[PDB]
């Protein structure tokens, strides 16, 4: 009855924060130097009210060799290396960066920012003026909510380095998988209007980093759609995504609606807050989960949407 | 002194219509059925104000075989075929579509629209309910200028069919290159504040479809950046782009500023109107040309920008 494409259309009144890919698209039109300066100014302004959690040694170890190379470079080489990352050009550093998971890339840029503040790495020239288009993009970023602001920043960091297509040699570099939280120390979510055990186990397993028990809730046909990404189809691909990108998330669902669909299927929409380990309690992202469960109550499809405003929570 | 990347930053106060790639990015997030219905509704209201020029036989011949296949299909097959096009899925029709130039693809969709109106091809339902996000995107499109509206529509059409980005080599079907109009009968542009012959020959050669004389004005290192696209580097690549995508354009430049730069280079900004053969006089796109000429006055880089508003025409 249902396909992955048909399932994408569930709960069509859910207004996603499409200002995020819109702003990214606007950002992509700018020159490399403008792109680098805009992020510098957006990050600096963000830091005045939003505090970032410094990355641990386990994250820093992977980007250590690349950072030490940039640290031993000349100011023109350091600048060119950063321009190459933003331009997506073919360089050994860009190829090394390309192989990293989002968290390694984020941790790498956090360290470079600290180096730029300390004068260890060439800074954004004091006499730098953003283009008319870059200035308007910066105004847009300052006008959107913190959850949308950090998503814009993350997507820009991820989109850098040599194009992953046509690798030649690529060991996907990701952080080690932290053992799942002790069952005795686990918390259980409560969702007003939702008592479906698959949905509840989904939230609880992810909050405990229990990816092996989390993947069991998915059908063989199953798929997961992260915000503004295409659906990730199959248990193997979904599990890899969990292990590489979904460690230490805090899902705080509040309320939801469970509705019967055609041919024994179940449509469940949940809204709540999500905390990223990069900011913790400092940023509460407005999230909606759109579940399409098969007649066996297994996850055939789950869409995770970044919401336009807190109004979308109800 | 200058590189292609450095040249992209010339005249940084030029405010481009980035609402176009922003709206495209928003559009790309929608489902295939929503994407197709949104274009149907955007095109229908646009048709009431902005009249499209029907494609000639020379354009229609390339999409004829594909259109006849869809014409002989069932309503569910016809719908699936159009859904596949929007979804960028791997099917023979999507692979055929991917080989086509923007004009063939546009002409193909124009014919399908006529078939949908005539009931020959499965139409968009009664009062199709667009998603909350699709409705807001449609409002955005209705709120932007005609030049920005048609650019959004064209870019969506171009992005359909099989994705050939992961392919090192792909077949390319394009309209025949019509030989340029005779030199004596040609029109000559006049730009208030710009008398540089390379800039003037650029406008005049393109208005006459004289791509061979147009490419001669470009340096071997030369590049051309179309609106919201990456720069096309080299004479071979730039000439192919002219021959496949730049036939029958009408450039109406109005005014500009010529400024000397570092190491004998010249920075020239021109603003004016551009007419596409798809709409003719019905749509006047607000355009800026950002030229970076080498000390030999050859085009090292030229950026063509779709402007945010007609106010940007006076911004020099
Ligand atoms: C790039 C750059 C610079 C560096 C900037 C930096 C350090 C930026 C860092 C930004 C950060 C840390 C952003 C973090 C964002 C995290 C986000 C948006 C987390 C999102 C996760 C979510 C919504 C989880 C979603 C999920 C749930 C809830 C599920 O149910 C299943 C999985 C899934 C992942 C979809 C500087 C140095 C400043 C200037 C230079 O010129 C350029
Ligand atoms: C796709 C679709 C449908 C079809 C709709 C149709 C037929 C849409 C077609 C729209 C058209 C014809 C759009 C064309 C726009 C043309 C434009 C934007 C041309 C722009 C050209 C410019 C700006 C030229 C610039 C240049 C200049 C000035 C230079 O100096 C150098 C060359 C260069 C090209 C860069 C329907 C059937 C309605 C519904 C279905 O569900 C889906
Ligand atoms: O020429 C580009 C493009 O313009 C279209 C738009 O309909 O055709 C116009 O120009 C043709 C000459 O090139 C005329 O034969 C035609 O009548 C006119 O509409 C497309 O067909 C073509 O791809
Ligand atoms: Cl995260
Ligand atoms: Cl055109």
């Amino acid at each position: 009855p249902f396909t992955i494409d048909t399932a994408r259309s569930i709960f069509p009144e859910t207004l996603a924060a499409d200002v995020v890919p819109a702003t990214i698209a606007r950002f992509k039109q700018l020159s490399a130097e403008d792109q680098l300066a805009l992020i510098w100014f957006a990050y600096l302004e963000m830091g005045k009210t939003i505090t970032i959690a410094a990355p641990g040694a386990a994250n820093m170890q992977f980007a250590e060799n690349t950072l030490q190379e940039i640290r031993q470079m000349t100011p023109l080489q350091q600048t060119q290396a950063m321009c190459d990352l933003a331009n997506r050009t073919d360089t050994p550093i860009c190829r090394t960066y390309a192989s990293w998971s989002p968290n390694i890339k984020l941790g790498f840029w956090y360290e470079l920012g600290r180096f730029m503040d300390q004068g260890l790495v060439a800074p954004i020239p004091e006499g730098y003026k953003l283009s008319a288009n870059a200035n308007a993009i910066l105004v847009t970023i300052q006008g959107i909510d913190p959850g949308q602001q950090i998503t814009v920043l993350r997507n820009c960091v991820v989109d850098m380095g040599f194009d992953t297509s046509k690798l030649g040699s690529y060991q996907r570099v990701a952080e080690p998988v932290v053992p799942p939280q002790e069952m005795s120390q686990r918390t259980k979510v409560q969702i007003e209007g939702v008592t479906n055990s698959t949905v509840l186990q989904y939230m609880d397993n992810l909050n405990a980093n229990d990816f092996d028990n989390l993947i069991s809730l998915f059908a063989e046909d199953g798929a997961l759609q992260p915000p503004f990404q295409k659906p990730i189809v199959g248990k193997e691909n979904t599990l890899r995504f969990f292990r590489e990108e979904c460690q230490n998330l805090k899902l705080i669902p509040e309320r939801g609606v469970s509705e019967p669909t055609e041919d024994g299927y179940t449509q469940i929409k949940v809204t709540g807050k999500v905390q990223t380990p990069w900011f913790g309690g400092n940023v509460g992202m407005n999230i909606a989960w759109r579940f399409l469960l098969n007649p066996e109550n297994k996850v055939f499809f789950v869409a995770i949407d970044l919401l336009a405003s807190p109004k979308e929570l109800l």
